């Protein structure tokens, strides 16, 4: 064992908290929270307990400082960045400059053809498969692991029936081709090299905002590199990467070096804050995709936003409990209050069926149209959301900052888990400058407008979650 006795009284307190939270007889000062039985959700209880003792910490602190020794150095005052900065972005930026309304409008659209879809079992991927079945003519190969099933074919069929009213089982074997595979193993791509594949759509991703190890980089970066290598083995395979709008994460940390910076579909790197592991992995994937483009691969990067329930019927993902936006809303409901900054925060409600439709449409844009901001441009505020929630009788109120604090102080328990796992800190009290209009315009030219996230849609959404007593 690495058992080291704590020295200072602060270290003793943090060791004792670890041991009480995890129910471990003896915890040393160099015990890794996540190695000794801690999980990401128990980390939020850890944070709540440290806040109850009057320490100033937030959720990412326990991921960056995993032992009581490190946590005490933090609370008392004592390679990805190099990968990001050690790069010549000239050629990528030159390609980005071609991504204009003019080149979309003047260019020749590309054919989708037969699709290799990764991530078909996740929330986005299943709906891409749904829309492909419903609106496209070709074949779709879906790469997935067998999981708890006898075959990946049975697993895909089960997920399809989980999410759809229609039974599209009878298309499995004709339009839908299940492929046993894992994007993190490059050899799993070899079995596809003799298949008529025209477009790869890479929606497989690990979308945890905070993780204790580097598997997120294996799925989100190495898997993209492997898919790009597969695409490069032929001269006619488009590679469409599903990305996140969050790569435009902040104002430049070095404004002197990036003056008059815009944050649009022609922007990749401007020394924005890339410390978060998920944003960082997606950024590195984008850079790999555009690099391959500088070598001649046809590519698209489709940045998506706040992936929400279907417009048609309000159905959300199977693992409804893990969404950060919704858990923040849950906390607001539990406290029955939000302060004015919270109330005013705008959000896209990108309905997953329309996200998938928009991905399929943008995949057909001309070769120079490389990067899109595919999210619902009719932003709502948390007053809109709370107006919808209060029709259930929850009585949620917009309160002033001081009152919100009093209510927050009085709820140092499970009720604030939501905002805690979203890296909230009561002291925390740019995105308005992200532009998406070009993509709006292009989508409109393609026949696509976003449906408004009106009260009825929000009620559909909340009705679905209420079937699980989500707010209970």
């Amino acid at each position: 064992l690495n058992y080291v006795a704590p020295k200072t009284r602060l270290e003793h307190e943090i060791c004792a908290i670890f041991s009480s939270i995890l129910n471990i007889e003896t915890v040393g000062v160099e015990d890794n929270f996540f190695e000794i039985g801690g999980t990401s959700l128990i980390a939020s209880k850890l944070i709540i307990e440290l806040l109850k003792q009057g320490y100033s910490v937030r959720y990412d602190d326990i991921f960056r400082n995993k032992t009581p020794r490190a946590l005490a150095k933090l609370l008392s005052g004592e390679l990805t960045d190099d990968i990001i900065k050690n790069y010549n972005y000239g050629e990528i930026n030159e390609l980005l400059q071609e991504n204009t309304w003019e080149n979309f409008f003047d260019g020749e659209n590309l054919e989708l053809g037969n699709v290799l879809l990764t991530g078909a079992t996740g929330f986005l991927g299943i709906h891409i498969l749904y829309e492909f079945i419903k609106s496209e003519e070709g074949k779709i190969y879906c790469m997935l692991r067998k999981g708890k099933f006898d075959s990946c074919q049975e697993r895909l069929i089960d997920v399809m029936n989980d999410y759809f009213d229609e039974d599209f089982t009878d298309l499995v074997g004709s339009r839908i081709i299940p492929i046993e595979g894992d994007i993190t193993e490059i050899d799993d791509f070899k079995q596809l090299e003799d298949e008529p594949i025209d477009t790869v759509i890479n929606s497989a991703a690990l979308v945890k905002h905070y993780t204790a190890d580097d598997y997120i980089f294996r799925v989100n970066v190495d898997g993209v590199i492997n898919g790009l290598k597969f695409a490069q083995t032929r001269n006619n395979i488009k590679y469409v990467q599903i990305s996140t709008i969050s790569v435009l994460s902040s104002y430049s940390l070095n404004e002197e070096a990036y003056p008059n910076q815009e944050y649009d579909e022609r922007t990749l790197y401007y020394e924005q804050d890339l410390e978060n592991k998920y944003v960082c992995s997606k950024f590195l994937a984008e850079r790999a995709v555009l690099q391959a483009a500088t070598k001649g691969l046809p590519v698209k990067i489709i940045r998506v936003g706040n992936l929400m329930s279907r417009y048609s019927d309000g159905v959300f993902q199977k693992n409804y409990d893990t969404n950060a936006f919704l858990n923040n809303i849950k906390t607001i409901k539990k406290l029955g209050a939000m302060n004015p900054a919270m109330a005013s925060e705008k959000v896209d409600m990108s309905q997953i069926d329309y996200v998938a439709k928009g991905i399929l449409a943008l995949s057909k844009t001309p070769e120079k149209s490389r990067v899109f901001h595919c999210m619902n441009n009719h932003y709502i505020s948390h007053r809109d959301i709370v107006d919808a929630l209060n029709t259930y009788g929850y009585g949620i109120e917009e309160v002033d900052f001081e009152e919100f604090k009093q209510i927050y102080e009085q709820n140092m328990n499970e009720n604030i888990q939501g905002i805690i796992t979203a890296d909230f800190s009561i002291d925390d009290f740019f995105e308005e400058n992200v532009e998406i209009e070009q993509t709006v315009d292009i989508l409109h030219s393609l026949g696509f407008d976003w449906p408004e996230a009106d009260e009825e849609y929000l009620k559909r959404l909340f009705d679905y979650l209420n079937k699980f007593d989500y707010f209970e």
